[PDB]
């Protein structure tokens, strides 16, 4: 994954790549570009607006949206498909509940009818979601990265200012996760992230791949 | 129970025929307009306490407000069969445990609440069966549903008795008696072989046969 | 359009069908309400989707002012307006003037405000444009349902059940009079004979005939 | 106004937290605001009285409840310019009648009520413009929105000053002091050239000019 704007040199986003932009205006501008994304070019084949995933507000980000739960539930059912001895138990438990309640409908004085219970119905009845209420920014960053692991239509996650919140070993565990799961993410910072390699465009317009 | 040209007393299944079509139309209008024509208790009826059907097969017996009342009642019936409820409680508990393990094995921080019996009712698709209904059956169903909707003091059917054999009518008239529900049947053709208020072409109020 | 259930009766314009036996009247009503295409009632052209069918028993209760009906009526209403261009341009010029004025008000306001335009539909919707139904008689409502049947091109067959029990002999004529004018196929289904007109009849012993009554 | 996890929020007030773990911890505390570990006082603040932004450009300024309030103010404005209101009502009036005849000649029994200004604003899609915003511009708009929502007693911007030059912050602060609202700027690095509370690398609170 490749982008270019004012640099006149293409930056390469492979796994977890850090881009620090010292001058606030140029940082405000690249940020504005990222939200207006459509100038600013993302690649070979140009990225579709819909394949970009941007977060600035880590805690406000809704990770339990309707679409994301759909995939999670899809995978949970799959996982449970591969454990026939468990799926089996579940089926017999739900079957029994249905016979049981079935009887009640009969003894009920109106003309009652039922279908049955499939696993998705169970996921929905259980209130299955990602836990977020007790999240630290670190725990949440991780949760956002994993949703990205899943959202295979989302080609690039850009974090903005996310590092201003994390301790240095915290940044390393996020990187280790991104490395290990073959996803690509850009951290866009205005202040240098300590003890690692990063692109830096400095107070003047000198682009370098230094370290801190 | 009391409604009014002359005051009429509605209790169990009562029949009102109007043979002059215009005055039948006019009354049916007034029935749909209700808020001019006045309906009383033992000594004032609010619109939400009145309930009307012309389209017997189209009426949704499975509407959410009614499904609530049946579910409530179905749960009460569970509650009063303590060994059965306990069986269900532990079976849904066991499910919640199993799925909960699966949550732990899944890579993300996953959470679940629990399964209560109303959720089971909604997951099974508990409703009143209607697909196979005959007009006759649907009238029976609608009538029961009238026993439950006790904020609905009076039920009016219009032209029901044109769909129904004189024997079905009597079934229904009885069934209504066993539930002590007040329902008015408004017709335009006399209902054969029974006592009905009649308002004839020449506007004479009769209690005939 | 055509039905068989037992043989076949063409329904062209305002056509009446009296089923004199109550068992059979009820059976057929059930068939209509259970209509899908795979089941035992058959309605033609050949073709006829359930989505294309349109049945009303309860007339006062029918919602003539639904969103999907109103979209069609507004559409017609737009066209009637394009057929009188001097009125049309006056509307465009008058909404134009509106938009400029409110525009200047967006400029003078502290905040950075933006508008787009007013198009006729938006005017219809701001006008509370609907069919008046509060004061309806059954007769009046029956006209409106017929009228709405006409504008819904997707609805090929309208069916009224027991409509003639609320309607005087004069009133019936006019519905038929309207129906013919507009080339819409509506079937009136009855249990009693309709006074003084041509109908199909199924008698208590199941002979079908086409008679005045 | 008053803050503790003991700080007085008045007009434009900045609070810098130097240890990232503290910062993180407080930001989280802000997103959980109920009345638990940290507290905001006039008497307590309800969570609907609170108003936090981190994602400036993402923030929906054009929400149904905010628009409600602009429209009322726009309407108020209109009413105060009676020559204009009078022109608008004539225009809507004439339109009403033209369509009026068209309904009378329509075959169906067609009915209309009328047009009031609020409906006018709605058919226009009156909204705050944001597609072209810079972060600065958006920051002004949100500050404006805060000025309309009497209900939110406090606005908290987090990391706002990583996107803003010294001169722009200064324009934001001029605006706020002037329209007199309470907005807290929570940062993790010192904002040049102004007074701000500072939490040291623990645990000392001081109120200096940087
Ligand atoms: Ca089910
Ligand atoms: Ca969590
Ligand atoms: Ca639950
Ligand atoms: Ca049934
Ligand atoms: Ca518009
Ligand atoms: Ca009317
Ligand atoms: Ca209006
Ligand atoms: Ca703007």
């Amino acid at each position: 994954r490749v982008n270019f704007s004012l640099l006149e040199e293409p930056i390469e986003i492979e796994k977890a790549t850090f881009l620090t932009i010292k001058d606030v205006q140029s940082f405000a501008h690249l940020v504005k570009l990222i939200y207006q994304y459509d100038n600013e070019l993302k690649l070979q084949k140009g990225l579709k607006p819909t394949e970009l995933f941007v977060v600035t507000d880590i805690l406000g980000y809704d990770v339990n949206s309707a679409a994301t739960l759909k995939l999670i539930y899809g995978d949970l059912e799959a996982q449970l498909n591969d454990k026939p001895e468990v799926k089996s138990m579940i089926e017999k438990l739900t079957g029994t509940i249905s016979q049981l309640i079935g009887y009640e409908l009969l003894e009920h004085e109106m003309d009652l009818e039922e279908d049955g219970i499939i696993v998705q119905e169970l996921f929905k009845a259980l209130g299955i979601k990602i836990e977020t209420t007790s999240d630290t920014i670190f725990e949440k960053v991780m949760e956002i990265t994993q949703v990205h692991r899943y959202l295979s239509k989302k080609k690039l996650l850009i974090f903005i200012n996310a590092c201003t919140y994390l301790t240095e070993d915290e940044v390393q565990q996020v990187v280790e996760y991104i490395s290990l799961n073959n996803v690509d993410v850009l951290f866009l910072e205005q202040r240098v992230v300590q003890n690692r390699f990063q692109y830096i465009l400095d107070e003047n317009f000198y682009l370098s791949y230094e370290k801190a």
